[PDB]
């Protein structure tokens, strides 16, 4: 499962601290997420990553109460306008449009998603691979340690419901 | 607007007369349509090309009550298996599954498809791209009866309704 905690942090000195790290920068996507409303805990969007040219349809499922565990479903499309219009003559309402320009960094089995949100701030995701849940969220807390982050840093908010 | 009038004939006779008219030989398409159920008269479908690798999703509106007018929004997808997993996600029911091998010709601003469907029958689907719907009508079946077919020849059902 995907497994993943969210940080408000200031975007210049959290870059700073993940390169001093050693982390892999792997490239930047500039991303515009089209949100469909789904019934409470799952969500629907169509993404285009303006920059690369990679359109995506994407279903995830919250399955923790800190938005931290999700199931996802993720396939690519080569018509994200037409994605967006299957949906909408389906019955699904717009739930809102996130654009965020994002920095991927890569550091073994962790993903460091450090993301420029239009309209909600700037915010760090830690992502692990893991079978085991736990074993992952202990993984990402010593990597944030090591960035000097704390919990009180933490934001549970989805980025759907962050834009303003 | 998709124009279209569909024939149930016999497979050999139709192929040999296809290409005596000179249309030209495209190709040959093995496909397998898992179908979505959805109000009428709408129609959601996945395809998976076997022989091509390639798959769509597909989504039509019946227009007319003839099933010879359509509205359709067709987009390629890189993954047929999530696509399917994600509309039963999205809780919409599996109404059945089209298999059929399609011989497709051309000739003009009309397409043939000649389509042998699993559990149903050969069937012609005699396609023509037009901005004028009773225009198109009209090419269709000046072609058809070259081909020596008649009114009594349509097969009014959609394929998702004739397998068996
Ligand atoms: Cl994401
Ligand atoms: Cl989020
Ligand atoms: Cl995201
Ligand atoms: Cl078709
Ligand atoms: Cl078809």
């Amino acid at each position: 499962m995907e497994i993943e905690v969210k940080f408000r942090v200031n975007f210049e000195d959290i870059k700073r601290k993940i390169e001093g790290l050693g982390a892999k920068f792997f490239g930047i996507e500039e991303q515009e997420d089209v949100y469909f409303e789904l019934p409470s805990p799952k969500l629907l969007r169509v993404r285009k990553i303006n920059n690369t040219g990679k359109s995506y349809i994407t279903y995830k499922e919250i399955l923790d109460k800190r938005n931290e565990e999700f199931y996802e479903l993720e396939f690519e499309v080569q018509d994200p306008e037409g994605a967006i219009e299957l949906f909408k003559r389906l019955g699904f309402k717009v739930q809102g449009v996130v654009k965020k320009r994002r920095w991927i960094y890569k550091l073994n089995n962790v993903t460091f998603e450090l993301n420029r949100v239009e309209k909600a701030g700037d915010f760090l995701d830690i992502e692990v691979i893991t079978s085991n849940p736990e074993e992952g969220k202990k993984i990402i807390w010593d990597v944030a340690r090591r960035l000097g982050l704390k919990e009180e840093d933490v934001e549970p908010k989805l980025y759907i419901e962050l834009i303003n």
